[PDB]
């Protein structure tokens, strides 16, 4: 017996799907699924290592990773497109430690960013929940777990595991609203809220600095490496590098040339790159320069990438 059971098979992947939602069971090769909303992040190369082009709209993501890496990075990223499109975005801060000028060079409104900085964990969480509630907001983050001290550790009464209890409940209600208003929600982990933002997340992702981007001089930016350890939304596993400039962010353009040439639309022949016979210049950041400064093609090339594959 063989054929009759990959028909057997297509009956129980549908059966769970209808109980445990879309992404219940998934194959590491299906191309499957594609909305209208997603949030792009900046770097294409993570755009598709998402498969779904950009962040989910209407759930939690959770970027985690070591200090200085990408995350925040990738987050005021995810807060500035998600803003270029007229939404509006809340940041609840418990760090206090965002510089406006970076935000404001990636792209962040930083004047219209709603910013809160709670003296309590479970407040903080709450403020986000009502401000998620209102249908107002496209894209929430709350930056950092870790720092979502509780109320009684605050008070001194100091049992523990108070962490692991206030999000969970959180969650549970604050997963809620979400899916029901359209806002993604991202959470920047650290490296302790553990389990629960691991499980409700509908996307996680592994962000850690490779290489210490090296430019004649001293240093440009950082060749970050996300991993999408979870994704409901689309086959996980999948990843994806790019450079962080040094002030600038994300090098849209950086991300543009590597996928041009792991994708035949731009030739390396040996030290130059090229791109339907124009020549684009001699050495990756010299490309960079060519496309940033001649945005028309530029968006020409990200545009061709993504009729080939979202
Ligand atoms: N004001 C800044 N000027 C220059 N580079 C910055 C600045 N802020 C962040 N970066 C870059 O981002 C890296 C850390 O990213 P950031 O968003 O602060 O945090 P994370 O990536 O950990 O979420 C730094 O190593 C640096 O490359
Ligand atoms: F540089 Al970070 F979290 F902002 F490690």
């Amino acid at each position: 017996q063989t054929p009759d059971r990959e028909k057997a098979l297509e009956l129980a992947v549908a059966q769970i799907e209808k109980s445990y939602g879309k992404g219940s069971v998934m194959r590491l090769g299906d191309e499957a699924r594609q909305p209208i909303s997603v949030i792009p992040t900046g770097s294409i190369a993570l755009d598709v290592a998402l498969g779904i082009g950009g962040l989910p709209r209407g759930r939690v993501i959770e970027i985690y990773g070591p200090e200085s890496s990408g995350k925040t990075t990738v987050a005021l990223h995810a807060v500035a497109n998600a803003q270029a499109a007229g939404g509006v975005a809340a940041f609840i801060d418990a760090e206090h430690a965002l510089d406006p000028d970076y935000a404001k060079k990636l792209g962040v409104d930083t004047d219209s960013l709603l910013v809160s900085q709670p003296d309590t964990g479970e407040q903080a969480l709450e403020i986000a929940d009502m401000l998620i509630r209102s249908g107002a907001l496209d894209i929430v983050v709350i930056d950092s777990v870790a720092a979502l001290v509780p109320r009684a550790e605050l008070e001194g009464e100091m049992h523990v595991g108070l962490q692991a209890r206030l999000m969970s409940q959180a969650l549970r209600k604050m997963t809620g609203a979400l899916n029901n208003s359209g806002t993604t929600a991202i959470f920047i982990n650290q490296l302790t809220g553990g389990k629960a933002l691991k499980f409700y997340a509908s996307v996680r992702m592994d962000v850690r600095r490779v290489e210490t981007l090296k430019d004649g001089t001293n240093a440009v930016g950082n060749r970050t490496r996300v991993k999408v350890v979870k994704n409901k939304c689309l086959a996980p596993f999948k990843q994806a590098e790019f450079d962080i400039l040094y002030g600038k962010g994300i090098s849209r353009e950086g991300s543009l040339i590597d996928m041009g040439v792991d994708q035949g639309l731009i030739r390396k022949s040996g030290a130059w790159f090229t791109y339907e016979g124009e020549q684009l210049g001699q050495g990756k950041e010299n490309a960079r320069n060519f496309l940033v400064e001649n945005a028309d093609v530029a968006d020409e090339i990200e545009k061709k990438i993504k009729e080939k594959l979202g």
